[PDB]
């Protein structure tokens, strides 16, 4: 695995999840990830700039750039790559509400506007687990983290910005979802209803912490290669 | 200017903030902070094991092993090292009522259990800045920061095991206190009085990641090397 870390920018959102699918419905507008040799699909609105990205392996510095598989935009009917997936990385955050998160590193091949944009019924909802301070009694807190569930928008038509040669984060992301593809053993999952917006406290995996689902301490992202 | 990240243990608590003075008191055990040369100190019950972290410094890990001030532990009246800094950076977040955050890395050069215990009068407080998923309307979500501060309690005793040769993050924290003192240039803020746990949101700033008073997503820490 490629332990991944870069500064943020100044105010530049913390990783989250997000569904677009309810039913037979799809967004108009969003991010895809297709299966390689296969029809399946995935979406998400996420779309995080790595501002100055630093890849390390087994305690070395080492560079991503020198077998890929690309991620792609879809508009309307028309889906279009812009960008080269290097790493990515799953697993399961839960028991019996169980959330799959599923994100990708990858690296844009083209400086183009990401138009997003729900279908018109609402169908989009945002997923994070928000690190809470937690005291029992008199005691040392702890951090526990809740599911944090928007209610159902249709996310309003907007243009995102990417460049040719960055890197960005992705997370596919589901809640009780099924597992549609997979792409060089990493699965991916989608969900098809809508999420009930109130939800429970979720034990923390050092899985969650890999996949950058729950934010820690100067803790990196960690994800597997494509191999 | 050193990078650190370092992956987290099991369920292992985000960094926090902890005040343990108001007016003449301060705790019964804790560690403590001094001056390098004067005799003011400040104090906390932050320890956070780094389980394996590494060092980066302009592009490339470093050992930063091969000028260091020491960490002491309170323990009633007496004060006794625990290890040696090696990095500190200091930040302010907020404006009407400004948080002073001060983030010291230092490696333990003792193996024992520190003992932590607040005043019998409450007297200590602690600080988180959680994330949140924020939304306005039907339109992308955003990460924003509110100020969790716990209650007045009197941390009951306990012991915290550390080893020698561990490198552990502690913060040295005030709510619109004064500066105590500084160590290589890095101030020390302290605050003498109970924090109303009553407080509101924090816009972001990149010295907070950096200092790791708010998280972020495969963000690491950067302090200041001692000079
Ligand atoms: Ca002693």
């Amino acid at each position: 695995p490629v332990q991944i870390y870069s500064p943020s920018l100044f105010g530049e959102p913390a990783l989250y999840g997000s569904t677009a699918t309810i039913g037979q419905r799809v967004p108009v507008a969003a991010v895809c990830m297709q299966a390689v040799g296969g029809a399946q699909k995935v979406y998400t609105y996420s779309l995080r700039e790595l501002l100055d990205p630093v890849f390390v392996q087994n305690g070395n510095i080492i560079d991503i750039t020198v077998p890929t598989y690309p991620i792609y935009q879809k508009d309307g009917s028309d889906y279009s790559p812009i960008g080269d997936v290097y790493a990515a990385h799953f697993t399961t955050i839960g028991s019996s509400r169980p959330v799959q998160w599923t994100t990708v590193l990858w690296r844009a091949n083209i400086s183009k506007q990401i138009r997003l944009r729900g279908h018109a019924t609402p169908t989009d909802q945002f997923l994070f687990f928000n690190p809470q301070l937690s005291m029992s009694g008199s005691n040392l807190p702890t951090t526990t983290y809740g599911l944090t569930v928007s209610s159902l928008v249709s996310l309003t038509e907007r243009q995102e910005e990417i460049n040719a040669g960055k890197w960005y984060l992705s997370t596919f992301v589901a809640f009780n979802g099924r597992r549609e593809f997979d792409n060089y053993g990493i699965p991916f999952y989608l969900s098809l209803q809508q999420i009930d917006t109130q939800q429970g406290n979720y034990e923390p995996t050092t899985e969650a912490y890999n996949v950058g689902a729950m934010l820690n301490t100067a803790t990196p992202l960690k994800l597997h290669l494509n191999a």
